[PDB]
Parts: structure tokens; sequence; C-alpha cells
């Protein structure tokens, strides 16, 4: 705490995405630092969604990236919980929008 948790420092998000219902898509985070820059997550970073994630919505933790396979259609954010190796946390969005075939 005289260093400072690598939550401050990064600021995940991942892509809107539209994704037809009765279809797969897939989304991946991307970081910035405290300035809109692009930024390397640190190494080893982990994944988790929260446990209000649609039923739809698989993680990677290695990796975060989301596969979705809805389902209803309506929009979503689905929970996910950033996991820096110091143990700080950030919480961020998958932002998706099933349509109708
Ligand atoms: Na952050």
């Amino acid at each position: 705490s005289i260093t400072q948790p690598m939550a401050e420092t990064y600021n995940p998000s991942y892509r809107p995405v539209n994704v037809e219902q009765g279809q797969t898509a897939t989304d991946k985070p991307s970081f910035t630092t405290q300035d809109d820059k692009d930024a390397t997550a640190p190494t080893g970073t982990t994944f988790t969604t929260g446990t209000d994630t649609p039923t739809w919505a698989t993680i990677d933790p290695s990796n975060g990236t989301v596969t979705l396979k809805p389902g209803t259609p309506g929009a979503y954010n689905v929970p996910v919980t950033v996991t820096y190796p110091d143990k700080s946390t950030d919480e961020t969005t998958v932002p998706v929008i099933v349509t109708k075939a």
C-alpha cells in the first residue's frame, strides 16, 4: 500500500456485441490506462463471470474470452470480475444485444 493496486491502474472493457438468437458469438476484453492508452493487463490476470450471468454466457478464465449462445432476445450485461495477480479486482460487463432471427 506504498504501492497501488493493479485495479487502480488498469481499466477493462468488452466490445458491444450483437448476437442472433440461435447463433454463437464471442467477445474479448481490452484494457486501458488512466488516459485511454492501450494497456497489457498483468500476466496471470484471471476472469470469471458473476453469479447473475445469463446461462448462455461462458468464459475462458485464462484470458476473459466470452462465448455467447443465446437465448431470449434482449439486452444483457454479463458481469465479469477481473482478478489481478495482486488480488485487486475490477468489475466489468460484456454488453450483449440478442436479436431475434
Ligand atoms: Na480498474
